[PDB]
């Protein structure tokens, strides 16, 4: 015919050419969705970026976690569409804070979000995810962690571990998850009578009390076999991501303003881009990179 390829044909193309895969967090825009090869949570990328066969990572997610695709890959070219993905809640947490928190608990393991910057990471003993947080301080030698950067997880850890936990920085917080209010479960009770509440431990506490589950995406999705209606308090694409794996489900957003501007600086037209002229090219300095690789292996061990 007179017609030629779109974007995705363009980028399918690309994918062949370089040897690529397209891995994807949970958050993307659905069309983004549609094209990557392996779409999950910030637990789910780091595991599979244990195991790239291919030479190439375009990664439609933020730089942390790109970056966390990196120092896995240190060989591989990792790329991020925009450098301007990038995460409020990560950026809030900085080498001194580490460091002060250091100084008064030396004997406190440092356990860091996968939410945070690779410098960070190179200070930390384990990193962990809204998925196995509480499996590994539950696990750690001590009865008292320092962690960061999130305090709403860090208050769910507390809860669920009964340890002493030691936030850096005292407020890092994501303003998407921020967000959800006591009305917005009000609400979604009284629109939506016979769903659940599925509930991202980045909540603040008094939200979090009111789930049935408190979960991380990948949790959200492993649980979501145990109902039939969910709302969802967390990222508004999950929706679009919940949806296309259960069919057969309904799914609410609890707040449809709750978008990540970082996530949703990724676009159809620069993943085409990425591909098509190699960039942006992630890389991670040597020495951080060997002490984030530590900890984030001990993570993946640990869970
Ligand atoms: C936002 C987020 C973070 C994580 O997995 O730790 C999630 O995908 O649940
Ligand atoms: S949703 Fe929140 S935690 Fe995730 S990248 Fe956006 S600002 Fe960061
Ligand atoms: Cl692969
Ligand atoms: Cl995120
Ligand atoms: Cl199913
Ligand atoms: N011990």
């Amino acid at each position: 015919g007179s017609f030629t390829m779109d974007l995705v044909e363009e980028i399918l193309r690309l994918k062949e050419e370089r040897n690529a895969i397209i891995l994807a967090h949970n958050y993307q825009l659905p069309e983004v969705q549609d094209i990557a090869d392996f779409i999950g949570d910030s637990l789910e990328l780091a595991r599979r970026a244990t195991r790239v066969d291919a030479d190439v990572i375009v990664f439609a997610g933020v730089d942390f976690m790109a970056e966390t695709a990196k120092i896995l890959n240190p060989d591989k070219v990792v790329l991020i569409p925009s450098r301007e993905a990038t995460c409020a809640m990560a950026n809030m947490l900085k080498v001194e804070h580490i460091l002060e928190a250091k100084r008064k608990y030396p004997n406190a393991p440092v356990v860091l979000y996968v939410n945070s910057t690779a410098e960070a990471k190179a200070y930390a003993d384990v990193t962990v995810t809204s998925a196995n947080a509480v499996e590994v301080v539950k696990k750690l030698d001590s009865d008292v962690v320092i962690f960061g950067p999130d305090k709403n997880l860090a208050h769910y850890v507390a809860k669920m571990t009964g340890k002493k936990i030691i936030p850096v920085p005292s407020k890092g917080h994501c303003y998407v998850h921020q967000k959800f209010t006591l009305d917005d479960v009000e609400r979604a009770k009284k629109l939506h009578p016979n769903a659940k509440l599925m509930i991202h431990p980045e909540c603040i506490p008094e939200v979090q009390e009111k789930a049935d589950i408190i979960a991380s995406t990948g949790g959200m999705i492993k649980r979501a076999c145990e109902w039939d209606e969910w709302v969802v308090f967390t990222e508004r694409e999950m929706v679009y991501r919940l949806r296309k794996l259960y069919p057969q489900k309904k799914f609410y957003p609890a707040r449809e303003d709750a978008f990540c501007i970082g996530m949703k600086a990724i676009t159809l037209k620069n993943i085409y881009e990425s591909l098509k002229d190699m960039k942006y090219k992630v890389e991670v300095p040597e020495e951080i990179a060997r002490k984030a690789r530590k900890a984030i292996e001990r993570m993946l061990e640990m869970s």
